[PDB]
């Protein structure tokens, strides 16, 4: 088992990595910019190491520092969280390169799913049902462009390979060349990177994906799904599992081709296939190569600790269990938490005056913020999850309107409001809203 990590993130993720490491007995390594010298997990370390200034930049994605951290603390890996560097094949390859465990999978397997058109090709292969499209890049001959869109059938969509997000739809033949500029163009000043391609578009689809877990040792498992389709400018506001209406054959279904997908490409460690969902079919659209924000539903419906999964993986321990001990029981509910200006949807940081933290039975609170810590606004507004668990969505729901008016959370303005309208919200309680559900309530 390994001996001391880096944690290479903060807020309540670094937190999170932290309890595994302690439950564990890893030794920690709290690496920090300047501005966050008094984060919980900071404060709760075993070694502290201050990397550079607040920007970001000079600090969690300052590659050169957090090796040195590595190398002075006589740390042996590096736990990058998500964000910042976790998707960055040159940074898991500097880690490797320099002899400490990138916990994360291979930097090539970082880069093949980071380029949007390599990914598809290999799970098309594998057999991971895709949505129609180029597959493969578009050149700069419009005739063979509009022949694409016809064969596809419109609507359509034009994507940049790298990845905010940077799409086109295209409903005619009159807006594709200006679609394919600007998307072009928007990608080369974006990732450097004007690689484009183009898919089938999908007008009502629900946000479906699939948690796995593949260790060194050839096994790989699925671990239910999750549906994260509330969103607002394709931000994930409130996510859980199961995903309504899925039935066990379903899950079964997809659950198994992407358990195989991670075999065919040699995958190590947590991952999730993320899946657009319409009319009971899954299409494809990215694998992200890392822990996710939203795992801890996955965790309360399986009983797995994914991040202690991870730190196993990554010292050579095979998976805790098979397929066959996996079964969904229950049901899970995030609602994020974020430091937000109700109207203009813009970080509120500053500092927390009062906090209180909600209880009780199937209720989990996962955030570093105490009361008179200070929201830096130099990161991102979310601030904290509230998790809660129930025996069916009814009362998984229920837990969180109630363990909601219970937080407490003065001195900045949050979203706490809007999750309990969400949680009131009839649609909600059915079930089943697609991915535009929530800005079309807003009015967005
Ligand atoms: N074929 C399609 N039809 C309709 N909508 C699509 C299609 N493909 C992508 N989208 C939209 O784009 C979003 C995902 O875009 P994209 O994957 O580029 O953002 P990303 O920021 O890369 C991410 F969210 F996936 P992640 O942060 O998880 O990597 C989906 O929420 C969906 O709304
Ligand atoms: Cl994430």
């Amino acid at each position: 088992m390994l001996d001391k990590i880096v944690i290479a993130n903060r807020g309540e993720i670094a937190l999170r990595i932290l309890r595994a490491c302690k439950e564990l007995g890893i030794k920690t390594v709290a690496v920090h910019s300047s501005a966050d010298r008094d984060l919980k997990h900071v404060l709760l370390a075993d070694e502290t190491v201050c990397i550079g200034p607040a920007p970001s930049v000079k600090s969690y994605l300052n590659i050169p520092a957090i090796i040195s951290a590595a190398e002075i603390t006589g740390a042996v890996a590096i736990h990058p969280g998500y964000g910042f560097l976790s998707e960055n094949a040159n940074f898991a390859e500097q880690v490797e390169r320099s002899g400490f465990i990138f916990i994360g999978p291979k930097a090539e397997t970082i880069r093949l799913m980071g380029d949007k058109v390599s990914a598809i090709a290999a799970m098309k292969k594998a057999g991971v049902p895709c949505v129609p499209g180029s597959d493969g890049p578009l050149g700069d001959d419009m005739d063979k462009n509009r022949a694409i869109a016809k064969r596809i059938g419109y609507p359509v969509i034009i994507k940049a390979s790298g990845g905010g997000r940077g799409m086109r739809v295209v409903r005619g033949d009159a807006e594709l060349a200006q679609s394919i500029s600007m998307t072009r163009a928007e990608a080369k000043a974006a990732f450097s990177n004007d690689m484009v391609y183009m898919e089938k578009y999908l007008e009502n689809p629900r946000h479906v994906e699939i948690q796995v877990l593949a260790d060194g040792q050839g096994n790989a498992i699925y671990l239910a799904e999750r549906d994260c389709s509330m969103q607002r400018r394709h931000q994930k506001v409130v996510e859980e599992a199961p995903a309504p209406g899925i039935t066990p054959e379903l899950r079964r279904y997809i659950g198994e081709r992407c358990a195989k997908a991670c075999v065919d490409i040699g995958y190590r460690g947590a991952g999730t296939f993320e899946f657009l969902f319409e009319n009971g079919e899954f299409y494809f659209i990215e694998m992200n190569t890392r822990i996710q924000v939203e795992h801890p539903v996955t965790e309360m419906i399986t009983g797995v600790d994914l991040i202690k999964e991870q730190l196993r993986i990554a010292a050579g321990q095979p998976l805790s269990i098979k397929q066959e001990e996996v079964h969904v029981r229950g049901h899970a509910v995030e609602c994020r938490i974020n430091a937000e200006d109700p109207n203009t949807f813009l970080p509120s940081p500053g500092k927390i005056t009062r906090f209180h933290a909600p209880g009780g039975f199937g209720v989990r609170w996962e955030s570093h913020i105490y009361a008179g810590y200070t929201v830096p606004p130099y990161y991102d507004s979310m601030i904290g999850k509230l998790i809660c668990y129930g025996e069916n969505r009814d009362v998984a729901i229920a837990r969180m309107k109630n363990a909601l008016q219970e937080l407490i959370i003065d001195g900045i303005k949050t979203n706490v409001d809007l999750q309990i309208r969400i949680m009131n919200d009839e649609n909600f309680q059915h079930g089943g809203t697609n991915i535009h559900y929530l800005e079309k309530k807003l009015g967005l």
